[PDB]
């Protein structure tokens, strides 16, 4: 049935393939190449850094880290892309700051990225197609110039929707001064000045290794989702239910449903399965925040295993009611 009419540039379309010939070499970024490393670098350094630091630091590290993930779970991801449910200003005001705190672009950016993502996928108009293999589809796309299709297919979709939100366009006006402020400075004074870290400590620690571990968890529904896992609801796509990609990414792990049902709030067939993001959607619409939750019936699903799936949810079978 169709449970969002309102939104459809997240719809997978089979016509779209790859027929314009031999595709152009890749071109470095070279400027982005030399921040990704050091990045890299700053973060293991923090992880031997660990073990000398204080309590609280690392308390304040996993609250950032998991506060910055439902800024992209919670926000960019199941709100603004797929606008699986309705958020009242609260939310969306700590949503568009949490999601300014993972530092992963703008919602709009990242918005019209992830739609090109759903209808395009697994060709050249896929900002992070994972048939170019597992580090392009994990950190090799951000590292290079995108493909053409991206810019034509991405560029007919539509984002008007975000366009006429004034908070949407409010961070992108000001996401400069606010990813310093929230991914980098904030998050290293805090410990440096309410329970007396070092700044070493708070640099490497509470903002270097912490955006690293969010980058990459972030990108294993890139890569890791796209590779191994099962199909219970579509074999015929590439998109795969990861468990570990699931607990990292805070409940984006069940990637083969969710390309499946991109209208589906939870993002899974189970709401609060190894889903923290469904879970706190429901928390907020227990106190009145969110509302008009989309979940695809039980029959619809059951349906669409029996058409397209692999067989492998006959393990999975009445695990919750919901
Ligand atoms: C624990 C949390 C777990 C969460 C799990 C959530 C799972 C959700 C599902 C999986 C999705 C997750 C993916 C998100 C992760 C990636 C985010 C980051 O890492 S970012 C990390 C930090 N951020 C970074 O590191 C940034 C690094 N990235 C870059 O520097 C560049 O983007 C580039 C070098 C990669 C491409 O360079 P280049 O080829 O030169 O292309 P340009 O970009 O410069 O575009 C210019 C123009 O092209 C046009 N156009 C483009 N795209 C589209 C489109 N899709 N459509 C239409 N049009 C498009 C447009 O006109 C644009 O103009 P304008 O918008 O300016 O007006
Ligand atoms: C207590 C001692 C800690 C020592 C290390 C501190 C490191 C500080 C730096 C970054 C914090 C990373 C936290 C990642 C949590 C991911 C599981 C999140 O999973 C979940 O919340 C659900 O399972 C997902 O559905
Ligand atoms: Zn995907
Ligand atoms: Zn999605």
């Amino acid at each position: 049935e169709d449970i969002r009419p309102e939104m459809k540039e997240d719809i997978h379309d089979p016509t779209y393939q790859d027929e314009e010939g031999p595709p152009p070499k890749l071109e470095y970024v070279w400027r982005n190449i030399i921040l990704m490393v050091l990045l890299h670098l700053g973060g293991l350094y923090g992880i031997i850094l660990v073990p000398s630091c204080k309590l609280y630091t690392c308390l304040f590290g996993i609250f950032y880290y998991m506060t910055s993930a439902l800024g992209i779970t919670a926000g960019a991801h199941r709100l603004w892309s797929h606008r699986t449910y309705k958020a009242r200003l609260p939310l969306r005001i700590f949503l568009i700051i949490a999601n300014t705190m993972a530092f992963q672009n703008d919602v709009y950016e990242w918005a019209r990225d992830h739609r090109a993502h759903h209808k395009f996928s697994e060709t050249h108009a896929d900002p992070h197609n994972s048939r170019r293999g597992f580090f392009f589809s994990h950190v090799g796309w951000l590292l290079v110039r995108k493909h053409p299709a991206v810019k034509e297919k991405g560029g007919k979709l539509d984002m008007s929707d975000l366009k006429a939100e004034k908070l949407v366009m409010f961070q992108r006006r000001y996401y400069k001064p606010g990813l310093l402020l929230m991914c980098f400075i904030l998050p290293t004074l805090v410990p440096w000045y309410c329970w007396g870290e070092t700044f070493v400590n708070s640099l490497f620690v509470s903002t270097f290794l912490r955006y690293t571990l969010v980058l990459n968890a972030t990108w294993l529904v890139n890569s890791a989702a796209h590779l191994y896992g099962y199909r219970p609801y579509d074999k015929n796509i590439q998109s795969r239910e990861n468990i570990l990609v699931s607990l990292g990414a805070v409940g984006e792990g069940f990637h083969n449903y969710h390309h499946t049902f991109p209208f589906d709030y939870s993002a899974s067939e189970y709401r609060w399965h190894i889903n923290f993001t469904t879970f706190f959607i429901d928390c907020m619409a227990a106190l009145g925040l969110a509302y008009d939750r989309k979940k695809v019936s039980k029959a619809t699903v059951l349906a669409r295993i029996k058409r397209t799936g692999d067989g492998s949810h006959k393990s999975s079978e009445n695990l919750y009611f919901q």
